[PDB]
């Protein structure tokens, strides 16, 4: 992936998020900081913060990425579709994983609802990657399918919009 995309990729809260475009983050509920005033500068009653399960959107009032194109989003990818978890580090270091992606489901993890896509991994992922975005090459465009939640030790989930 080139550097604009991984430059989507943002610390946030005990993980990470992803720019969809100018104005529309996206990232994993639980990883959202409580009791924060302000994400990126703004005040959080600004932001219109949508929870489906734990995939989550913030959509700004104002466009904060002017950088960056609008990236289509659907809810997971077509069964068998290799995508690429896009995880980076806190060191810095970028780790694109290999997912198979697999059946669609709503299940609940550690007592909470989760729906998304669960995936198989193809050297793994961590209790701070939650957050970062799953994403298939579709032709000549790119597409983000949902944001990492949960793994087993190859079984990872992939938490899609509802
Ligand atoms: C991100 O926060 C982590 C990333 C996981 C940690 C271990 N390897 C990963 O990729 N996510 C979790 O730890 C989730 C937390 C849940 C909180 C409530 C909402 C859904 C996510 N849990 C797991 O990944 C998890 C729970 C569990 C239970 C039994 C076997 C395996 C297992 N994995
Ligand atoms: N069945 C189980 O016990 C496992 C346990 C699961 C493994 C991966 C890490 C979290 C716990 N759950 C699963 O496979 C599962 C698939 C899935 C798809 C979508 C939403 C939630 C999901 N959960």
């Amino acid at each position: 992936a080139p550097p604009s995309i991984w430059s989507r990729i943002v610390n946030f809260g005990s993980g990470w998020g992803f720019w969809v475009s100018p104005s529309l983050f996206i990232t994993s509920t639980h990883v959202i900081p409580q009791s924060a005033k302000e994400f990126f500068g703004v005040p959080i009653k600004q932001i219109q913060i949508h929870k489906s399960g734990e995939f989550c959107r913030l959509r700004f009032p104002k466009p904060i990425r002017t950088d960056v194109t609008g990236m289509i989003l659907e809810e997971g990818a077509p069964e068998g579709t290799v995508a690429t978890l896009l995880i980076k580090r806190p060191t810095g270091e970028l780790m694109p994983l290999a997912a198979r992606m697999g059946t669609h489901a709503t299940m609940k993890i550690q007592g909470r609802t989760v729906g998304g896509q669960m995936g198989m991994l193809l050297l793994g992922t961590t209790p701070g990657d939650c957050g970062c975005p799953y994403i298939y090459k579709r032709g000549n465009d790119y597409v983000v399918i949902g944001v990492h939640t949960a793994a087993a030790r190859n079984t990872v989930i992939c938490a899609t919009q509802g």
